[PDB]
């Protein structure tokens, strides 16, 4: 699943790889579930899709907190922008 | 690029879609750049790859803050876990 | 995501399409998470991946019950084979 | 497999073989079902519907195997399958 | 699902498209099921995979017979080569 | 091209893999060539595409005969259904 | 299958598209068949794969001749390099 | 890039593979460039796309001549059909 | 990942590979971000996406400069065409 | 080939899209050609592959100049970094 051979990757790089792809997959799931909630024509199914969608957000947040704790620049950039006021850019 | 016809998706759902796939691509970029930093055998290139990696992290954080401000569940779950000290589970 | 024009598909066919891919999505997550749990060298991360892994199993089970309730043959085949003993073939 | 088999347990690799099989049957059910709706030939429609329902059978068989070889599969399947009332309230 | 717009495709062409991809997908399943039978280290799973494998062959055979009945060249070439003896390339 | 490591696949299994994917590729070619025959607005091109289409059918039939001769249940199931009359679901 | 919408593509451009991808698919088939001919351990199959391989070359040549006849730059460049002697880069 | 392990493929088979996929790439570029020439609304870009397109045709022809010189059946079939007059089904 | 085995590649060829794909991915992001800038209906998001778009151009430009310094024909062709007045098809 | 419907994209954005993908595919060809040049064991093919490789570099440079002329931030960032000396990070 990695793009360079494992033999040349540090342990810490492969562990961050596992978390990042996990966040990606959860993000993708949130997006698709959200679209199916809008498009679904069965309310029972919609309730399931909406419930699962929100748990995927939880999974992404958990794995993202791990990344923050194990990468100096994730912690720096997240602290800069998350739970801030005014223009997100400046 | 969406999985459902745009005609059945709310406008707010499609804007969150644009943010989500933006974070995904930045995350993918961080991961690939990080691997090339480890595998690179040219110091000049490694410096570029490491610099760009760190800005991709910035892009993800910026877009993720937007999601936090425009989706209550993102805001709830991000508030629970982010900047916590202690077991994540 | 449908392979046929939506104009010709019954609603229940498209809703089952949404449910089936949801199960597929979750099953893929279960498998990948499980492999990362084995391969991970950080216990903290492993705890997260194992927790998420088991909730994906929950998502699949929820969506599969919906399929059981909205498809006569899903219900027949799930009734035949699930929660049984002995050879799974011919049972 | 997304990790090298050298670090995966044999039980993990067997569940991988089962999970992928359920996925492929689920995908076949979905595609067959759509072609049944779209087919304009009576004899083809009958074949596709016959195969569709056997793909459900394949998935159910392999899904039972997972139930017997993974405690959490057994737990979550037991919670939700063959129930009445809201699926999101259980 | 098709390469050209459905507007310009004849009806029979789209039906044969549905049959062909069904044969393709069944063949793909036979191959993957067969490889997992060799690699599986669990006898109960191996029995399931082998059972499903052979049913996929039946699905492929059914849909291929439909193709034979609805396409003159499928019927001709399948008549030339199937159930024959001696070098296949010969006939 | 195989899903499992060659270390664990029987020789015969890999040869059937080579035949199966060959039939798949020819079938895909038949399908796409046929769609291009319908859509083409150049008769010279249509004549080539139709000629190639029918030879891809020949390739598939040839490779399928080999599978029939080297796999018992290919032979059984093909014998049941091919060159028959009445409903195929039988 | 078209990178751009058909509404803006001239019909001649889409016809050349159909020929180009046909040649591409045949080239891919030649390559794969040739690799399977080398790796196969069953002579009967090898003979079939080798036969099919060479007919795929014929399909590519046929469709390529059509391109030569319907594109002036295909004709120019195919005339420069095909059936020549000496370094290809210097012809 | 190869569908079989390099250990069982002859040297010359792998070289023809490198030539074939190169022609495939060139053909793909020719097609896409041509489509962008039709859809482009900027004359400067269209001039570039058309110039690059025609050089991709040159690349394909060069590599194709190499195949002709290193594969007897390529030489046979190209000799049969190229630079001819009359129906291409000949 | 690479197409040829890493055992037949020079160390420089693989480093240029690492540079090229970085440019490709940066270019892809510029294109996608720019399309989202046009389609977005939320000004906040539009400002973020437009900001990220322009930083991707820097990533592409930086990595492209590295290629110029590490490949003779990149230096030649980039010297010929970039920062020039007149038609690009004649420089 | 665009990710948003062409109805919501400005005309100039789609023209830059056509240029960008052209540069991307040209870069992709350069990379693959370069790897085949290293791995090829036939000198005559290597000479062809190396020649085509360098013309792909030319195509990318041409299309890249057009982008520089039709996008203010491409012109800014390319001016900053191309044809410089010292560390590219600063
Ligand atoms: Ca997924
Ligand atoms: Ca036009």
């Amino acid at each position: 699943s990695t793009h360079e051979p494992l033999e040349v990757l540090k342990e810490e790089t492969v562990n961050r790889h596992r978390a990042i792809v996990s966040v990606m997959e959860a993000l993708e799931a949130v997006d698709w579930y959200d679209q199916r909630v809008d498009a679904s024509t069965d309310p029972e199914l919609t309730a399931i899709l909406a419930h699962n969608r929100d748990e995927e957000k939880e999974h992404a947040a958990m794995t993202l907190e791990w990344l923050r704790r194990n990468d100096a620049k994730w912690a720096e950039h997240l602290r800069t922008y998350l739970f801030t006021e005014g223009p997100i850019t400046a």
